[PDB]
Formats: C-alpha cells, sequence, structure tokens
C-alpha cells in the first residue's frame, strides 16, 4: 500500500508526492519544512518539501536518508518551454542515475565536485502529463545528507554546456526511490 499522490501547500512550504502505486510507500508530511519517507520493495516514488515555483535560491537541507539499494536525495524540480526535469543530486545508495545519461563535465559547488548529465526521457510522466523532455544531473561526488545547495551554480554550469532551463515549476528536496527500500527524513529551508 501506498500514501496516495498528493501536491499542495502544508505549513507556507510546497510539497509534492507521487508514486506509480507499487509496493509499501509511506510519505508523511511533518511541521515547517519537515516531511519523511518509509519503502518496501517500492515501484518508484518521488516526494518532498520545497518550493513553486521554484528559482535560483540557495536551498538548506538537513536530516536523514537511508536507502537500501537506489534512492536518491536531489534538488529535484521542473521547467516549462522547454520542459526540463531537474536533479541536483546530494546522496544517492546503490546506483548512480548518470549510468542512464551522457557525462558532460562537472561542476564544484558547496563543498563538492559534481559530474553533470544529460539525458532524454521518451513518453515519460510529468508534469505536462506523458511527455519526452530532457533531463538534467549534477551528481555530487561526497554524499552528503545536510548543508546547502547554490542551485544558481548549477543552472550556471548546465548553461556553460549549452543547456537551457525554461520557466520555473515546482522544486523540491526529494526522496525517490526505484525498485529499492529505505527510509528518510528531511527539512528543507531557505534563509
Ligand atoms: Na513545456
Amino acid at each position: 500500500s501506498v500514501t496516495p499522490s498528493s501536491t499542495g501547500t502544508n505549513n507556507g512550504y510546497y510539497y509534492s508526492f507521487w508514486s506509480d502505486g507499487g509496493g509499501d510507500v509511506t510519505y508523511t508530511n511533518g511541521n515547517g519544512g519537515s516531511y519523511s519517507v518509509e519503502w518496501t520493495n517500492c515501484g518508484n516514488f518521488v516526494g518532498g518539501k520545497g518550493w513553486n515555483p521554484g528559482a535560483a535560491r540557495e536551498i538548506n537541507f538537513s536530516g536523514s536518508f537511508n536507502p537500501s539499494g537506489n534512492g536518491y536525495l536531489s534538488v529535484y524540480g521542473w521547467t516549462t518551454n522547454p520542459l526540463v526535469e531537474y536533479y541536483i543530486v546530494e546522496s544517492y545508495g546503490d546506483y548512480n542515475p548518470g549510468t542512464a545519461g551522457t557525462f558532460l563535465g562537472t561542476v564544484d559547488s558547496d563543498g563538492s565536485t559534481y559530474d553533470i548529465y544529460k539525458a532524454v526521457r521518451t513518453n515519460a510522466p510529468s508534469i505536462e502529463g506523458t511527455a519526452t523532455f530532457d533531463q538534467y544531473w549534477s551528481i555530487r561526488r561526497n554524499h552528503r545528507t545536510s548543508g546547502t545547495v547554490n542551485t544558481g551554480n548549477h543552472f550556471n554550469a548546465w548553461a556553460q554546456h549549452g543547456l537551457q532551463l525554461g520557466t520555473h515549476n515546482y522544486q523540491i528536496v526529494a526522496t525517490e526511490g526505484y525498485q529499492s527500500s529505505g527510509s528518510s527524513s528531511i527539512t528543507v529551508s531557505v534563509d
């Protein structure tokens, strides 16, 4: 059983929780900017708290992230026109999600080098429904579960590689799992 997919406002933050119904997933909004997820042999889910619309901002995040298998903790968001799904992956489990993309280079931000990848998702779920769209990745080499992400540094580095962003839609500190188990308990803020 899974928490039903849902979106909106909670304690002044935006949140989104989405799953494909697979396995067992329990998403729980907490006070302020906090949320938790526990999951067992999920399908695919993505959930967390943040803002709508996103921006070039410094996002503070802290908490726990305990993937057993493939899961990510990322600044995660969308733009439109063009439609782009982007990830600034601060921690992952046993799978580096850049495997699926093309390596374009690196960016240094907030105390670590990141590896940058572009992937193409063909007829995949999106905030505009089933669609084909680019995916931008910045994957932190020095995994962590607390600190500050300067999203503008990533937007900058992606643009240096010819990767254009559209108009910002939502932007959250997302826990994501794919065919894995685990848990997270995360708090978000911006100064
Ligand atoms: Na669009």
